[PDB]
């Protein structure tokens, strides 16, 4: 069914809370035990959100491989995604770490660091091109190259160097600074310009390792932003567009990531945002 008529007819009927709550019925529910081990307990931002065992990112290190941090493989629109929290004072140095082994060459942000008078996440990159971080327990040196402040996002170039090999790469910022303290936006137009910013810098494309996305507990915003780039992925490839069903692509992105989309309002605002990019991009 026409995805913009089930819309219409969910909005007539008032009945998104219950479409919602089938999703969270028919969702996966697979272990996640190294999460939960007590070592781990200050590598959690969440006590009720955990990466599953089977899909978790592990770090290189013999010590403690433990990331809060998912991987996300979607088989037939042939993109992966990175999901995970937003880096604690404790783990800034193993997010850095991951965005190296991993070859990624885009982080996506959709958060601010404080929200609501209460952080989010710490400040885990430089503010200042003279004043460049160190992290001593992963032995990498991070630099602020260059910052464009726009009127709903910021894109930073940042350079990551892995000390041990004196090893370079550019890492791109892409920062959606605009998301509501309470509540999705209104219009989904200024999400899809982010999302197509991303597109064209190259950070969600094979030839790299997965983007890297996160919020505070890399969910809900994270969850919308992957969501609405695979659909509109699959209505590009497929024969028949309309085929395309967004709560099934979201149950298989569940597969992956235990709670992706947090509320009915950001349910609601991931059709809204699929609707409108499918016409924007139909030379319409
Ligand atoms: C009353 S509702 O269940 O239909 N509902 C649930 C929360 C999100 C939302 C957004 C716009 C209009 C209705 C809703």
């Amino acid at each position: 069914m026409e995805m913009e008529k089930e819309f219409e007819q969910i909005d007539k009927s008032g009945s998104w809370a219950a479409i919602y709550q089938d999703i969270r019925h028919e969702a996966s529910d697979f272990p996640s035990r190294v999460a939960k081990l007590p070592k781990n307990k200050n590598r959690n931002r969440y006590r009720d959100v955990s990466p599953f065992d089977h899909s978790r990112i592990k770090l290189h290190q013999e010590d403690n491989d433990y990331i809060n941090a998912s991987l996300i493989k979607m088989e037939e629109a042939q993109r992966s995604y990175i999901l995970t929290q937003g880096p604690l004072p404790n783990t800034v140095g193993h997010f850095w770490e991951m965005v190296w082994e991993q070859k990624s060459r885009g982080v996506v942000m959709l958060n601010r660091v404080m929200e609501k008078g209460s952080l989010k996440c710490a400040q885990y990159w430089p503010q200042k091109e003279e004043k460049e971080m160190i992290f001593e327990d992963t032995n990498l040196k991070l630099t602020l190259i260059s910052e464009d402040i726009k009127s709903y996002y910021t894109v930073r170039q940042l350079e990551l160097e892995n000390l041990t090999t004196q090893e370079t790469r550019e890492i791109l910022h892409f920062h959606y600074t605009t998301w509501p303290d309470f509540g999705v936006p209104e219009s989904p137009a200024s999400f899809l310009n982010f999302l197509f910013k991303v597109r064209e810098s190259g950070s969600l494309s094979p030839e790299h390792g997965p983007v890297v996305v996160h919020c505070s507990a890399g969910i809900g915003r994270s969850g919308t932003f992957c969501l609405a780039d695979t659909c509109l992925l699959l209505m590009d490839k497929r024969k028949d567009p309309s085929s395309v069903d967004i709560k099934k692509v979201l149950l298989e992105m569940r597969k992956f990531r235990m709670g992706l989309i947090q509320t009915a309002d950001q349910l609601r605002f991931s059709y809204l945002a699929v609707i409108e990019g499918a016409k924007f991009i139909m030379g319409d």
